[PDB]
């Protein structure tokens, strides 16, 4: 019957207390859906290239891949403001120092397929005929046999807001490109530079269609598609932040002058260099503090803006994210630059789109223009040719110095994960099937080492035009739509913090210059500017 | 025997999270308590009198009443920062929306007492012989048999360092006085002003000692004095302050006119007066905002700075606390004025004393120079005299307002509890014995219906001198002091709050001006600086 | 009560609202606390062209005082009254004319009986939510029957979006289907 | 229904039932609207004070929450003639 | 819900009140003129309380063939007494 | 507390507090001197 509701919009994150502190996070998150058809059935392999980077210089610009554009609509969980209002996951960042992660399951229920017909009036007059019998195509991916695209670093998830209704978008994934854009050259001289994308290998090309991979179910419009509980295996999280470093790793050296007058402006004094004492990594006598005895690095010198070239293309190399220096640098050390749409914060008035350079405060980072390597003696008062620092060109280039090929990670190199991100990060993440696992990953702080979660196809069943559908490339069909609604339910496990100290930390408050950020105005106008996270602190060592 | 310890020091806050959210705040508190000897052993009635008050127009001055000094000294508990570090009373702000009251205990454990004597060399050399067969007296007054004085509200509390030895104050109770301080004048004009303390009357002159009230627990050096564990029977406290006024209570009129610009400078405008409906308080047709139909009123004009005079003498009305107006007036609203000691918060360099006026933030307070009142017809566009502005004088005298007079506590007021105010607000508080109990206490927010929890009383037993004890006023003794240290454990119930909302709510954060308030200097210099309590909002209808 | 007394609150001026009682044999209505509902036209109201109906109503608890009756004295009573001695209501207060002493004087003493609100029919309220504060009032003035507990659930109704072909990220606005609903509702409220 | 009961008491069981035509909300974006008015910005007025601030939601709300609703004056008639006390017991609402 | 059965009814739309922080001062007289400011400010960050509904209460979706069904809910109040009292201070007690 | 405590026989002679702007403890106005008229008491007795 058609006329009997299916399923129950539900949006509340029930913040079950379990015992000895666990708590139990039940999110849920419900959406209107509005899918439209697709406006071609056929898959297309589509090459991408662009003028932009066969001019000399311009190298960074390269947008050119090989993209495989399927009909199917892709329906996205994966981000973290679908299922946390500013609300609870302030009591997040407030209170939790892990958060483990538990179940999932989707749920499409209640659609309505609707056909838009057009009469011959002198306005353009649309009327909204109800399609009872027409069906719309679901496939939950539960084996993840197709490309896992995550629409989360596109930023083209469902809208984080309950009331405003989404978009699904086309799922579509990269095919395999030959790439040719050498000689890499600088942007002043010119040079007989090749961009061309070639054609694509034999032995690796990758056609998945979606109808002969996953079985789909068809859906009339009193349908209740549910996915099953999934039951996640990840890590568990830690939003509490690290602020030890090896300046701050281990026992301070003992001080014989003691300040006196009140005000930290006078300091006091330790003993001299070379009467200290203790384990120490160097041969020379005296014992600083800066080459001391610790257990192991925080962070690593990354090769900062290291354009890599594989069989794809041109790119960056990734950077673990992590807290820059009082200098804010934020290149070398990995920093955010979201840009959103109108369905993710941005407030809806005229303006461009919001940008917000973000970095976690885990204080683990490093600043090029303050590092410098000597010879191998230690030489304090170092010669002029034995110390490198970063004022030197590397090959005749100025601009460019030592830590731009310097590299430091060490066996011994501790490190912080990457941040989740509000609203706009990503929660969960596909293992990469490789040989050698990474030990991170910075899409996502959340990495399953099982199969997945079952990505969700929606695709428009053809309603077909009395118009034949042999020996024709192109068939006619009726316009349509769709308006299913989407519940899911993301299970998370969290622990409550305990304060064992005694100056209180700095909780996620809410200013005076701050409620602007989160409340609507006199149009409608809403925002979901993002939060910095992991504000807890805790002892690395 | 002397050698064997007897307690255990104990200083940590387990915040034990039990189920539903229910949690046990149990609290511990542990501080060594240094008591030195009664200057007199003898009981002394001492009327106070000042002659500042003597002079005309300082009546507000008036320190004079009768004090009973008994030489028995007295181990509080009754205040805040003793059991809660500002690391844990963050987490109290941040996250508890009612706080029950459930258990008590004190110990007082390890004394340690000592002889000092004074040898006749050329600086003046002490030598600290130790008492091994010495006593010192406690008594746990179980049923509260004498009057209950608690320390909190002069800050003669035990110091809210762990670290830092603490004092005891010396128990002293009120006397009935029987005032004479008519006239009341003036400042300018000269009165023939009677001020003494006349003889007390026969009726109600009620001296209590303390050994003919409570048993009292001698204590060798090997000691462990155990008050067992009090339960309380309070009021659940809700931490959660009201924001809703008579101007936010119920529901709001329609609007017809709603705004299409961004931005807050334009306003929707509603209907006409004359047109709206519903039902209303007045005879007149036009239904305004302000006279309007609402449940009760939110606060209650007391009348301010009034100095009610009864047998014991004159002395200002208590007003409920409050958050005041956007103009800050604080004196009708019952502002907070705590003065501290070195024990208490307050950087111990050579400044004097921290003030911090302070105040809820529960919004249910008025402002004096806002109010007015009219004639018994409405009539807008009102008389002149017809409606009483508050520049009218009251009988010619022109800073004096209608308010000063003016009441309005009728039977639907509703009104938010005490704050409780930290570090250095008193937590319990011992019900009125009286006939028409009182609906909240100012000098507490939690109180005890029962019996409240005994209060200790603490003395060096009289180590006598060989001199003859018949026939002399004053006797000699051995000078003498003790360290003894005091256990006890506060064992809280509060429920976690839970955020039905969207936007987040203001926490008690850390800003960068803020860290010098809760970290020590070079000298060792600690403060204890207020926190603006009740943070969490909630609605009131 | 000291009566069409504006409080100020963070929130705004606010008359203080009395408890409505009948009024005296003057008919005063306002420092009795008077109800003057004004309907619409399916609440009441001769659904004819005039503006809408009125009825400045009182119970008939008789426990009401009249400003214009009362007087105050000084502390030894007197009989035969001092000019001085006596505060009628012809006294300014602070020179303003019109207003007596009863507009300021407050009387609610600890021993002050007094009867709740009256129901009114049909445009009253029937219950109210219980004022979550720590001292709860001990009547409400909008609806005379208080629920201790957690007060029944209102009922929220909204039409789902229909939604136009139109695309609905990066808009402000949205078109809809313009559309409406008749739903019956049945309730069934039990006394006793 | 008037169901007397023993001893006096009654059991006033009041139904009601009405069509509730609603029409869809003219914005489903949430509007926090401030409320001003040039009347009390003008000396002397300040009875006249509709200025709030006010949270203006989509969601319509259906009220029982008035007595005509439950009584109509024949039997509200019976109630003032003959009743003493008034308990209040159940509540049920239905949407169908 | 208007309180006749056969005339159908509307239902209003939900709002409620924001936090408003009114600056209206200096209150005057209508006679002489004042420089007073009528302006209502920025909401305080402390108390800004915004309810939206879909993340509050769980939200039933109704085809045209519902029955949406709330439970009976049980009141606990005190009795109200339809008797109004006439004795005064002047009728209270024995008279002389 | 006070600090200036008698020493002769006979109420005529007065215990002397300390001042008014050196006493601490909470209380209920904004000015800095503690008098014990304008002090911090539970509940005001009697009602005018």
């Amino acid at each position: 019957g058609v006329g009997v509701s299916t399923g129950s919009f539900n949006n509340q994150t029930e913040f079950h207390y379990l015992g000895d502190g666990l708590v139990q996070i039940t999110a849920h998150a419900s959406r209107l859906v509005h899918l439209n058809m697709p406006e071609h059935e056929s898959y297309r392999r589509i090459n991408v290239l662009n003028s932009e980077a066969g001019v000399a210089g311009q190298m960074v610009q390269d947008d050119a891949h090989s993209q495989m554009v399927t009909p199917w609509s892709l329906v996205d969980a994966n981000a973290w403001g679908v299922w946390f209002n500013p609300g609870d996951w302030q009591l997040i960042t407030n209170n939790m120092t892990e958060l483990n992660l538990v179940s999932f399951e989707q749920e499409i229920f209640n659609v309505v397929l609707k056909t838009i017909t057009e009469s011959a009036t002198t306005p353009p007059t649309k009327i909204y005929n109800n399609d009872l019998t027409a069906s719309l195509m679901v496939a939950l991916d539960t084996n993840n046999t197709l490309p896992y695209t995550p629409a989360a670093p596109r930023s083209e998830t469902l809208g984080f807001y309950p009331w405003l209704p989404t978009k699904p978008t086309h799922y579509r994934y990269y095919m395999t490109c030959t790439r040719n854009l050498t000689p890499p050259t600088h942007t002043g001289q010119a040079g007989t530079i090749t961009n061309t994308i070639s054609a694509p290998t034999h032995s690796d090309v990758m056609f998945y269609t979606i109808e002969n991979a996953v079985p789909i179910h068809l859906l009339r419009t009193g349908d209740e598609f549910s996915t099953g509980t999934y039951y996640f295996d990840t890590k568990p999280l830690k939003m509490t932040h690290s602020w030890q470093t090896n300046r701050s790793l281990g026992l301070p050296p003992k001080l014989a002058t003691e300040p006196t007058t009140e005000g930290q402006q006078h300091t006091g004094t330790l003993k001299a260099a070379t009467d200290r004492e203790g384990i120490h990594q160097t041969i020379n006598n005296s014992y600083t503090e800066a080459t001391a005895l610790r257990p192991a690095q925080v962070g690593y010198n990354t090769p900062y803006m290291n354009f890599e070239y594989s069989d794809g293309g041109p790119f960056l190399t990734p950077i673990v994210p992590v807290y820059d220096t009082q200098y804010n640098a934020d290149e070398p050390n990995g920093a955010y630059r979201i840009t959103m749409g109108y369905q993710h914060g941005q407030i809806t008035t005229a303006t461009e789109l919001g940008r917000y350079t973000l970095n976690p405060i885990s204080k683990g980072g490093r600043a090029p223009n303050q590092e410098f390597n000597q010879s191998s003696p230690l030489q304090m008062e170092n010669t002029l040719n034995g110390t490198l620092l970063p004022t030197d060109p590397i090959g005749g280039k100025t601009d460019i110095h030592f830590t731009n090929t310097l590299n430091t990670y060490g066996p011994l190199t501790a490190l912080n994960n990457t941040p989740p991100i509000y609203p706009n990060g990503q929660i969960w993440d596909k293992e990469l099937d490789a040989d050698l696992k990474p030990r991170l990953h910075v899409t996502a702080p959340f990495v399953c080492k099982n199969n997945p979660p079952g990505q969700l196809f929606v695709k428009i069943a053809p309603n077909l035009t009395d118009d034949f559908n042999a020996d024709s490339p192109q068939q006619p069909r009726i316009i349509t739509y769709s308006n299913f609604w989407w519940k899911g339910t993301l299970t998370f496990t969290a622990r409550m913090r305990s304060s064992n100290m005694w100056n209180p930390i700095h909780q996620h408050t809410t200013t005076n210059d701050n409620i602007v950020n989160y409340m609507p105005s006199n149009i409608g106008g809403m925002r979901l500017y993002p939060e910095i996270p992991q504000l807890i602190p805790r002892k690395l060592y």
